[PDB]
């Protein structure tokens, strides 16, 4: 029945827009198979269209903002891109048809309207790119009956092992197509849909604007070759037109030129399933996954007072939808340095100096491949796989679709080395790396990131204590299959708990330290003099200088996080032995978080180092660090530690801003200093952490009750209405706010964990 519940959910997924680095593509779950991807620029001269061609995701003055309006992987979902330097409003609707042995049938709508502003005659080149990688698989353009082009429909017929027996139709589509009188005419035709199929080796299709632009400039020295000069120039269109030349190959590019609007459709039809797909077919389909995914949303995301109005609806419906639709498929070879250089284990004063050194070998290579399905922090500035980003990702995505969820943490798991080591930012493949400069490529196995997957692993757990409809809830309303997926993933949730003590180890005994256990302390690996990448808080403030032996009192509480669903999970298995050990590491880590972390005179936890003079020094830098036993739910609803946090939290000289929680206290020392990333901007991932953790304190008999109660209800607000207000004047999800102003800064289309925010307006936590 899992095997069932796995080959339904494998058939589900397999089909999507899974290539959320560009604007508009297909990809299955498959490392070497078909792929499409959508490009178009208006043309108004000779040397315009290579400035004005889109493909990759960007955000600049050029483009006002797009994304999904709508979207569930199961059913597909409609996208919206507003290109003021191209004149255009383009929507692109994608549909799954289920069907066949091979993971079904996709239909796509590309539908181009000039925005007021553009001429009323803009010539619009649009491609469509087809490429297929394998040894054992062919793809045939069916050539046109016309002599220059195609009139009507293009037919992509091919096979692979993967997909079987498939074709794939781009339409004739509704739009002027512009005609030339031109003498080139006799030789290219006045103006009509072309193709040239290609064959490069494999490893280099997904390089499709430099191959879409060999054959544009081959089309041009042929126009030189052949006397067609500036004396009687073609007009730009018809020189930016590929000569027909249809066949078999390996890359398939269609390309169209319009005059005013225009759509067209793709549509894929899997030979093993019922009859092929057509138009009519994609406008029903997509009609019907509206009334869907509008059904659903109301149900689990249920937006509460006062967001209750249509306003906020629009709101979450965009943050939610973006999110989802950012769900990518990555495959390929990886970059590390496994080299285990000693230098690495920062064990001497000033390791930074030798761990530079170390990086300086250059020992790092590629391997692989590996694959991962995964949603992504930004589209246009790092589409790619960030490992504790993913813990809040799959917060909203768990409560739209645990069986998706589930599926994702298994993808991030299956990464996991002998060692217990996932690497934090996973870049698969030449594609992935052409978006990352070579030296930020290059992963290392002591480097770890947060833990917060664990904390989707708890919600799934919680649910299981108390047909697409039914496949997204299969592991929860099935138990039998929801304990066997984690007694298949609890083992590597073992593994990297050890990894972490094995790894992440602080040092107690080797100092002037007492505390109830010699086992439970931790630093953080990979820390420079300015920064803690690993942490995820890039540049709050952490002892100076960095010191072998320094204690992160976050990262003692992520461990204090992994114990604790150790501790549920295990027991759901009956794996009594590891509980005892669990049940014991965690009672020395809530002394350990008093003894070693916890300040009297600051009232709040602080990192550790020891001093010029060789004692156990607390650090103390008010801000998110100094929340995190809270923050991570380690701590009595009745505990006085939590008073004072609460007091802290609630301190508008502190941490409090109109906006939310301030990273850093504005009273100290490091606020808004340097990069000031981490150092005072609202972050709406930890932020949604302290609403949690508020509201559970705020629904329990305890003497907090009262004081969490108005500080969940005023930060609840104070958090959604910020992300609102900087949606509705920007359209933008942003990476952080401004404290002192509220506004949006650093990263745009950040869905990304700046999303939360819909399961902030929907409560009931
Ligand atoms: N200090 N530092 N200074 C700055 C750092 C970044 C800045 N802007 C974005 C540049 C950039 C490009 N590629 C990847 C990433 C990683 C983003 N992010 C980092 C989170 O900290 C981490 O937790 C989190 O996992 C990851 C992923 O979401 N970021 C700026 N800026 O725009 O001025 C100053």
């Amino acid at each position: 029945l899992h095997s069932e519940i796995g080959r339904l959910n494998n058939q589900s997924l397999l089909w999507g827009p899974y290539r959320p680095n560009i604007y508009f593509g297909t990809r299955p779950r498959i490392g070497k198979s078909l792929m499409t991807g959508l490009m178009w620029g208006k043309i108004e001269s000779y040397t315009d269209f290579q400035h004005t061609v889109r493909y990759t995701c960007e955000q600049n003055e050029g483009m006002k903002g797009y994304g999904w309006d709508e979207y569930d992987p199961r059913r597909g979902g409609i996208q919206s891109i507003h290109d003021i330097q191209n004149g255009l409003d383009i929507t692109t609707s994608f549909v799954k048809i289920p069907g066949g042995a091979h993971g079904g049938s996709w239909a796509a709508r590309i539908k181009g309207t000039l925005n007021d502003d553009a001429p009323k005659d803009q010539k619009t080149i649009v491609v469509f790119y087809v490429s297929q990688e394998g040894e054992n698989s062919e793809l045939e353009a069916v050539p046109s009956e016309n002599e220059f082009g195609y009139e009507g429909d293009v037919i992509l017929k091919g096979r692979s092992e993967a997909l079987g027996n498939y074709k794939l139709v781009v339409t004739k589509g509704k739009g002027v197509i512009p005609q030339s009188d031109h003498d080139l005419s006799r030789l290219r035709g006045p103006g009509q849909t072309v193709v040239q199929s290609l064959t490069y080796p494999d490893e280099v299709l997904w390089q499709a604007k430099p191959i879409l632009f060999q054959q544009l400039k081959a089309g041009i020295d042929w126009l030189v070759e052949n006397k067609y000069d500036v004396a009687d120039p073609p007009p730009p269109w018809q020189v930016y037109l590929l000569a027909n030349k249809p066949g078999s190959g390996n890359v398939h590019i269609v390309q169209k030129v319009f005059e005013g609007d225009f759509e067209f459709d793709i549509l894929f039809s899997s030979e093993s399933a019922g009859k092929e797909v057509t138009s009519k077919d994609l406008e029903r389909e997509v009609k019907q996954a509206t009334e869907v995914f509008g059904e659903r949303f109301a149900r689990v995301f249920d937006l509460k007072a006062p967001f209750q109005g249509d306003n906020y609806k629009k709101f979450g419906k965009s943050m939610f939808s973006n999110l989802i639709g950012g769900i990518g498929y990555f495959y390929g070879h990886s970059l590390v340095d496994r080299s285990y250089a000693p230098e690495y284990d920062e064990e001497n004063e000033g390791f930074w100096e030798d761990a530079a050194e170390a990086r300086a070998r250059h020992q790092e290579a590629l391997e692989g491949p590996y694959e991962l399905f995964t949603s992504i922090p930004s589209r246009p500035f790092f589409p790619r796989g960030f490992l504790w980003d993913e813990g809040f990702h799959l917060l909203p995505i768990a409560d739209w679709d645990i069986d998706l969820a589930l599926e994702i943490i298994k993808s991030w798991y299956n990464l996991m080395d002998e060692d217990g080591w996932i690497a934090r930012e996973q870049i698969l493949g030449a594609e992935a790396r052409s978006k990352v400069p070579k030296e930020f490529q290059t992963q290392y196995p002591h480097y770890a990131n947060p833990p917060t997957l664990f904390l989707v692993l708890d919600n799934f757990v919680e649910r299981l204590r108390k047909l697409d409809e039914t496949l997204s809830t299969a592991s929860v309303d099935n138990p039998e299959v929801g304990l066997e997926y984690l007694r298949r993933l609890y083992p590597l949730l073992r593994r990297q708990f050890d990894w972490f003590r094995k790894t992440q180890a602080g040092d107690i005994k080797s100092y002037d330290r007492e505390a109830y256990s010699t086992k439970e302390a931790y630093r953080w690996r990979g820390r420079t003099v300015s920064h803690c990448l690993t942490s995820g808080l890039d540049d709050y403030p952490r002892p100076q200088p960095p010191h072998p032996g320094e204690l992160h009192v976050d990262l003692m509480s992520w461990v204090g996080v992994m114990v604790k669903s150790l501790i549920s999970i295990g027991s759901l298995l009956g794996a009594t032995e590891d509980v005892e050990f669990y049940t014991k590491v965690l009672d020395a880590i809530e002394h350990n978080l008093d003894d070693l972390h916890w300040s009297e005179k600051e009232g709040c936890y602080c990192d550790a180092t020891i001093d010029e003079f060789e004692e156990h020094k607390l650090v103390c830098h008010k801000g998110y660090i100094s929340l995190f036993p809270f923050l991570t739910g380690l701590l009595k609803p009745d505990s006085p530690k939590l008073g004072k946090l609460l007091a802290l939290i609630g301190d508008e000289s502190e941490l409090w801003s109109p906006y939310g929680l301030r990273s850093l206290s504005k009273k100290d020392e490091f606020y808004g200093t340097a990069e000031n990333y981490w150092r005072s901007p609202v972050w709406i991932n930890i932020n949604y952490l302290a609403i949690v953790q508020l509201y559970n304190i705020a629904t329990q008999d305890g003497p907090y009750k009262e004081t969490a109660r108005d500080l969940y209800t005023r930060l609840r607000k104070n958090i959604v209405e910020t992300v609102y207000r900087n949606w509705e004047e920007t359209g933008f999800a942003w990476e952080q706010y401004n404290p002192e102003t509220g506004k949006g800064q650093r990263t745009q289309h950040f869905t990304g964990w700046t999303s939360l925010v819909v399961k902030i307006m929907s409560g009931h936590h």
